[PDB]
């Protein structure tokens, strides 16, 4: 029977137990190059048979938002991945590249000669957010570009050639960032999407990119080596649609058909859902909604499901043995405790997590120091 801990084919791969790293923004990969310090850190964090997701990784030099991000669209990037990959495989852990592109959610100073961010749209994300920056001090969201469409298909190519470095990086596959109010998320949700054209308006519009991003990518490295993260529900940075449940269950069925046209299925589809403690931890109404959307995308999606968004040790036992989710991520506590999956299995302490050094850039302040019981 399944348990939080019991064994899972995810198609092509078999794992050992369903605890899964979350990906987490960090900042550590100085320049956009992996390097030992994230070496260390996914080392610190592998099991045998468990799962692990980076980071979210540039596909393209406009794809930034966060200082010392890395990326996989040069060589140099993939050979510095390949020591990671190389690690944490010897560890025997799984492990997919997160491919991300931020869209708007960036400033003119991560941008390629101080460019303009790129958008479903021209509508700035609200002053009620604001940017860190590469000096360490928080700007204001600019006024988006909103691309022309035959330039939306340049970064449906830039999806598909960093799926194919990731392969080459020896990456097990790579996971589509399509969650909180990136890119993806700027084309989904229709509190941002205010297209008139192919690509806004009906649910097929504006579903019409992931889509392009998802079939281009599983043509590229094969549906099975392909994870695809969607967060319908969470409204970070002005990213709100008016019917999460349906535009889940749209995005559900194109991949449900999808799966049945090309005669096999992706990886996973992982869903991040908001939480209503004060701490983001846990449960308490809003609460009883969200679970039940989160059911109910689970059971219309064809395949294995991912489930993430403040679970604790007994929310994630719950969820695998009632049947609402096959694998269980985790990110604020894998920060903070290396040996996650190992801390859970013995019911131990968590180590507190400290959120202000999330972002900063040392090699092991903060980042690779989070000590294991061992
Ligand atoms: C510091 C930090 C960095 C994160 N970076 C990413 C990221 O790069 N890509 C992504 O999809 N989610 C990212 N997330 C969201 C997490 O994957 C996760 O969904 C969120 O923290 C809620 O799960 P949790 O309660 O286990 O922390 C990040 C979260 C935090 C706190
Ligand atoms: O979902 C992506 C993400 C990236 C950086 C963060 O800090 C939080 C989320």
């Amino acid at each position: 029977k399944p348990t939080l801990f019991s064994a899972y084919k995810m198609g092509k791969f078999n794992l050992s137990h369903r605890v899964v790293l979350a990906p987490l923004t960090r900042c550590r990969a100085i320049n956009a190059i992996p390097n030992e310090a994230l070496v260390e850190y996914y080392r610190q964090r592998s099991t045998a048979g468990g799962f692990l997701i980076t980071e979210g990784t540039m596909i393209s030099p406009s794809s930034a938002g966060f200082p010392h991000v890395p990326g996989i669209f040069t060589k140099e990037q993939v050979e510095g991945w390949k020591k990671v990959v190389d690690a944490a495989h010897k560890e025997g852990a799984v492990i997919f590249c997160q491919l991300w592109h931020v869209g708007r959610a960036s400033h003119q100073v991560y941008q390629p000669g101080g460019a303009a961010p790129i958008s479903s749209t021209s509508k700035p994300i609200s002053k009620k957010w604001e940017i860190l920056l590469p000096d360490a001090t928080y700007g204001t969201y600019p006024e988006p570009r909103p691309l022309a469409a035959n330039e939306i298909l340049e970064v449906v190519e830039d999806y598909r050639v960093a799926a194919i470095n990731a392969i080459e990086a020896g990456f097990d596959g790579i996971e589509i960032h399509g969650a909180h109010g990136y890119l993806l998320d700027q084309f989904m949700k229709d509190g941002i999407n205010d297209r008139t054209d192919e690509y806004g308006g009906s649910l097929e519009n504006r579903c019409k990119f992931i889509l392009q991003v998802v079939q281009a990518v599983s043509a590229a490295i094969g549906t099975d080596r392909v994870g695809i993260r969607i967060s319908p529900a969470i409204d970070h940075t002005d990213a709100m649609d008016s019917d999460p449940r349906s535009l889940g269950l749209a995005v559900i069925e194109r991949l449900n058909k999808l799966q049945f046209k090309l005669g096999s299925r992706l990886a996973y589809l992982h869903v991040t859902q908001p939480r209503y403690t004060a701490d983001g931890h846990g449960q308490t109404g809003s609460e009883e909604e969200v679970a039940q959307l989160m059911k109910t995308w689970r059971g219309a999606y064809v395949g294995t499901f991912i489930c993430c968004g403040g679970y604790t040790r007994e929310l994630g036992l719950q969820a695998v043995a009632q049947g609402d989710a096959d694998l269980v991520a985790f990110g604020r506590y894998f920060v903070s405790n290396p040996d996650l999956v190992l801390r859970l299995k013995l019911n131990a302490p968590l180590n507190r997590y400290d959120r202000a050094t999330f972002y900063t850039h040392d090699p092991v302040v903060g980042y690779t120091d989070y000590p294991s019981l061992d």
